[PDB]
Order: C-alpha cells, then sequence, then structure tokens
C-alpha cells in the first residue's frame, strides 16, 4: 500500500540510507509510521537480536519490507470495518479507537515476558505477535493512520502512553496496560488520573504528539542492547543520527525525554560540531518549562545523572533538589511507584555513595568539596523537603524509617560548622514541608540527634 515515491530509496544498505528514508518521510505531509517502524524493527532485529551472518548492515530489500507492510495493513483493514463507525467531521469516535485497540490486543501472544527488549516495533508485532506496553499504544496510532484517521495521536507521560483523538484532539482514550498487576482502564479517559494530580498523568501536562513527534518516539524506542554488557554500535549510531535529524527539523522542541536521550548518546560518543551534553540536558529542562509547566521530573533526573557520573557532587545535588521541587506539588498515588523507586534509589543509594566517596576525598585533602559547601547542604535539605511536601495530602505515605537511617548518615557527612551556615527562613533556604520545618533546630547540632530526626521524618509517635 506504499506509494511509488516511498519505494525509491530501497534497498537500504546502510545507516545513512535509513536516515535518508526518515528524512524523506519527514518531508512528507504525513510520515508513514507503519513503514518507518517496520524498517527500524527489521534493522534492530538483525543488529541486536540475531547478528548471525552480519557483515556490515542488514540490507532492507523493498520486497521484504513491502511484504511486512502488507501483512500489517491487511490485518488492520480486514478486522476494522470503518463503515460501522461513521466519522462525523474528519474526527474519529471512541468506539472506533476502542475497536482498533482491541484488534491490536487480541493479536498478541496469550503469554510472554512483557518487559523484554526488542518487542517495541511493528516488526515485533508482525513476526513475533509481541508488543510492550507503549508498543501497543504506538501500534494503535500506526493502525489508525493506516486507516486514514488523521486525528488519532499518541499521548505520553513519563511512565505511560495512550491516545488523543476526536473534535479538536480533545478526547483521551486508554489503549494499553500500565505496569504489572494494575487493572487496565482501556477505552476510558485519563481524566480521573489528571484530577487526582498523580505523577502518572502529569496534572495534564503530558505530551500530545503530532505525527513528527510520533516519529521521534519510535526513534527514542530503538534499543541497541545486545545483552547486559554489550550494545550495538550500529544501532547507537543510527539512533543518534536520527535524533539529530529530528532535532534539526524542530521535532524535539516539545520532547524533553528525547533531548535527554540525545544528550546521553553524545556523552557516550560526541558528534563533532554539536552542542555538549550539558547544553542538551538544559534544553530538555527548558522544553519542560516552556511547554509542560515545568511539571516533568525526568529532565532534572537526566541532568543529575550526568553530574553524578562525572562526580560533579554539587551540581548533582542541585539537580536532585530541583527534581524534588517538581514532585512536591503532586499527590503520590497508586500507579506512581516507578518515580517512588527513582527517588528511593537517589536518597538511599546514590547520594550515600556519592557522599561516602566525597568524605574519603576530603580526608585526602580535597578543596572546594561539596561537603564543605553550605550551598550543597542546602540542596540536600531541599531534596528532602520536596519529598516530604510530596507526601503531604497524598493518599499513600512516602517516608518510612528505611529513609531515616540514610538521612541521618547523609546529614552527618557535613560537619556542624558547615551545617550552621545555612539560614532557614520562614545560603538561604525556605522549607515548604512541615516535616522539614520541625527538623530545623536538629539540622545544626554538632552531634546530630539521630533518634529525634527519625521521629521527625516518620512522624513516629512513640519510642521503646
Ligand atoms: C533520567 C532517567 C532516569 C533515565 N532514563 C529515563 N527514561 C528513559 C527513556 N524514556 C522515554 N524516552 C522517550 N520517550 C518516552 S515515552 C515514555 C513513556 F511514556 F513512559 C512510555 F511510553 F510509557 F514508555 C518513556 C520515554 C523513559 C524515561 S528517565
Amino acid at each position: 500500500g506504499l506509494k511509488a515515491a516511498q519505494k525509491t530509496l530501497f534497498p537500504l544498505r546502510s545507516i545513512d540510507d535509513v536516515v535518508r528514508l526518515f528524512a524523506a518521510e519527514l518531508g512528507r505531509e504525513e510520515p508513514d509510521l507503519v513503514l518507518l517502524s517496520l524498517v527500524l524493527g527489521f534493522v534492530e532485529h538483525f543488529l541486536a537480536v540475531n547478528r548471525v551472518g552480519l557483515t556490515y548492515f542488514p540490507v532492507a530489500d523493498l520486497s521484504i519490507i513491502a511484504a511486512l507492510y502488507a501483512r500489517f495493513t491487511a490485518q488492520i483493514r480486514g478486522a476494522v470495518d470503518l463503515s460501522l463507525y461513521p466519522r462525523e467531521g474528519g474526527v474519529s469516535s471512541r468506539e472506533l479507537v476502542k475497536k482498533v485497540s482491541d484488534v491490536i490486543w487480541n493479536s498478541l501472544s496469550r503469554s510472554y515476558f512483557k518487559d523484554r527488549a526488542h518487542i517495541q516495533s511493528l516488526f515485533s508485532f508482525i513476526t513475533g505477535t509481541k508488543l510492550d506496553s507503549s508498543g501497543v499504544a504506538f501500534a494503535v496510532v500506526g493502525a489508525c493512520q493506516a486507516l486514514g484517521l488523521r486525528d488519532v495521536h499518541l499521548a505520553l507521560s513519563e511512565d505511560h502512553a495512550w491516545v488523543v483523538f476526536g473534535p479538536n484532539g480533545e478526547q483521551t482514550a486508554e489503549v494499553t496496560w500500565h505496569g504489572k498487576g494494575n487493572e487496565d482502564r482501556r477505552g476510558q479517559t485519563v481524566n480521573a488520573g489528571v484530577a487526582e494530580r498523580s505523577w502518572l498523568y502529569l496534572k495534564g501536562s503530558y505530551m500530545r504528539c503530532d505525527r513528527k513527534m510520533e516519529v521521534a518516539f519510535m526513534v527514542c524506542a530503538i534499543n541497541p542492547s545486545i545483552d547486559l554488557h554489550t550494545d550495538s554500535l550500529e544501532l547507537l549510531q543510527l539512533q543518534q543520527k536520527l535524533l539529530w535529524l529530528l532535532y534539526d527539523l524542530g521535532h524535539l522542541e516539545r520532547y524533553p525525554m528525547a533531548l535527554g536521550n540525545l544528550a546521553d548518546l553524545e556523552e557516550l560518543e560526541p558528534t563533532p560540531g554539536r552542542p555538549d551534553p550539558l547544553t542538551l540536558y538544559h534544553k530538555g529542562i527548558a522544553s519542560a518549562k516552556t511547554y509542560y509547566r515545568d511539571e516533568h521530573i525526568y529532565p532534572y533526573m537526566y541532568l543529575a545523572g550526568y553530574h553524578c557520573r562525572n562526580r560533579n557532587v554539587r551540581e548533582a545535588l542541585q539537580a536532585w533538589a530541583d527534581t524534588a521541587t517538581v514532585i512536591q506539588d503532586y499527590n503520590y498515588c497508586r500507579e506512581d511507584e516507578e518515580i517512588y523507586k527513582e527517588f528511593f534509589e537517589v536518597a538511599n543509594d546514590v547520594i550515600p555513595n556519592l557522599l561516602k566517596e566525597a568524605a574519603s576525598l576530603l580526608e585526602a585533602g580535597s578543596q572546594g568539596s561539596a561537603l564543605q559547601d553550605p550551598e550543597c547542604f542546602a540542596h540536600l535539605l531541599r531534596f528532602y523537603d520536596g519529598i516530604c511536601k510530596w507526601e503531604e495530602g497524598s493518599p499513600t505515605p512516602v517516608l518510612h524509617v528505611g529513609w531515616a537511617t540514610f538521612l541521618v548518615q547523609s546529614l552527618g557527612r557535613f560537619e556542624g560548622q558547615v551545617r550552621q551556615k545555612v539560614r532557614i527562613v520562614s545560603p538561604v533556604l525556605t522549607f515548604q514541608s512541615e516535616k522539614m520545618k520541625g527538623m530545623k533546630e536538629l539540622l545544626v547540632a554538632t552531634k546530630i540527634n539521630s533518634s529525634a530526626i527519625k521521629l521527625q521524618l516518620t512522624a513516629q509517635s512513640q519510642v521503646q
């Protein structure tokens, strides 16, 4: 069902030929999501899943790609009869979107490991009858495009995917599952989740993709992993080149996570003449601020990770303080557990390890140490303040005594003469959380009162 013009670049014999295809499609009125996903899945399969026989690049012949494309469009056109779902006004109906979702779902293998690598693309859907969660949402959007339903688009939060459609693109519909064990809400809106102010739905500040952003999504979705220790260089190069193409055309402007993924790639292997990873992380944060009310967590987590890997302790603590400053205005809900895990690991693993090393280096005479900088103690406190404020008014608590042990240890890494220099006003720091306000006097003693800290952080009423 491909047009002659779409076929003229085949066969694709290299990374650059795949880039040419993407450029051509992105120059079209509507890039063909089904074509592009099949090509990426094909090349990924033969670069990461099964490299037997590989000598340079898995040549993508038109005959092979066209036949995959036919299997997909036949499956969708056969199963979805559009006449049964009259389109008032160039707009799709909820019943139609539900039907397409059902067709994709009912095509999947009854039982498989839903979180494995390389099950994201339409190549995996056709050849293996397997998709991951967000893969099902993308597949619904590709199927709707194949059907001529120009209004159905991918919606993305930081941990979930669904679709938008309908009059003005104002309708939402669940089309896939979220996490493990959750009861799905397929066919329903996302409005209850927006109303509850959970992280999962970003208070409504989620991404509403256009077709070009949907291309950016499939490119972010490339998985260069061959195994736990080994990535495909070819797939890394491909993903990086495709992300720069998208960047240059303006299509990452409203995609914070894509900017962070490109920055991560540049850190690994920098492209001459391109912005530094730090500049890219900052652009991701700027994107979130401009387009999403600064309600995204990951732009700051991406930045903090880069500073952590480079042992820039000060800057890592600053960025984590900023991540907490975002989370503080959310309610911690059922289904937000991935972000809970991220914060738990930062507080209870990553920061402790960073400060432990900083403590050894201080013993060895380092200068300008974060552990001698009261602005860094202030960042640590701001981090905990945001987590505490997050917990206020939430249906489920966040803090527990597991967290308290690490907090006392981390506070202890800074000498009292450093801690005393932070001014906590009602460096200067203002606390938002009632837990941290009640801890203020304790934060300055030469000997940190561990038991009292624990009591204040967990709001434990009584002692032994
Ligand atoms: C700073 C980090 C801890 C490092 N990697 C992070 N990622 C890895 C890449 N990533 C992503 N990168 C581009 N786009 C998306 S859309 C998306 C999602 F909406 F959640 C979906 F579709 F449900 F999986 C996730 C995600 C998810 C977040 S956050």
